[PDB]
């Protein structure tokens, strides 16, 4: 596969998959393309997408087991509006945890950067903004800098991602055992 919505093979997860995602959206100033490889031996199950900006038509991929990878995508909210494109994906795990994933495609890059996250929680614990500030604010998240990054989510799991700095964002992120 290799469309926004589809659950296809973990190795067919790459960059010429989520450009072409990114560009199914069309002409709109803020955009993002998500791939996340689930290679933590774990069955995920989408509970939701918190936006805290922005928006998607997507249903959220519902059943990604072990080697498989999601493919998704949001935009800011159409019209003249200065927002961007800002939310946290929540999955359950099959070992009851909850695997978060941040991402912040802001409007004004005169004070703001594009970042990400990816954090582990026990129990099932659905996104929204008290997650999407933790994930933000508090949790560390990693710059679009165009550079991978890698850090251990305790559970036996650690997670490697990358993502640009411009508003038409790409954002892939592998998670595997630790």
């Amino acid at each position: 596969a290799d469309v926004a919505g589809a659950v296809i093979d973990g190795a067919g997860l790459g960059f010429d998959v989520l450009k072409t995602v990114l560009e199914a959206l069309g002409n709109v100033k803020r955009k993002i393309a998500v791939g996340i490889d689930n290679e933590s031996g774990k069955t995920w199950t989408a509970m939701n997408t918190y936006f805290r900006s922005g928006t998607s038509d997507i249903v959220l991929p519902h059943k990604v087991a072990h080697g498989k990878a999601l493919l998704y995508n949001g935009q800011k909210n159409r019209g003249p509006v200065a927002t961007g494109v800002v939310g946290v994906i929540a999955y359950s795990m099959s070992d009851g945890n909850t695997l978060a994933v941040l991402f912040s495609v802001p409007y004004d890059y005169n004070w703001y950067s594009n970042w990400w996250n990816v954090r582990v929680y026990k129990g099932q614990k659905r996104a929204d903004q008290r997650m999407y500030e933790e994930l933000y604010y508090h949790r560390s998240p990693f710059r679009g800098d165009n550079g991978w990054h890698s850090r251990g989510l305790g559970y036996g799991l650690k997670s490697r991602g990358f993502m640009n700095s411009s508003g038409h964002a790409i954002l892939e992120i592998h998670v595997t055992k630790a």
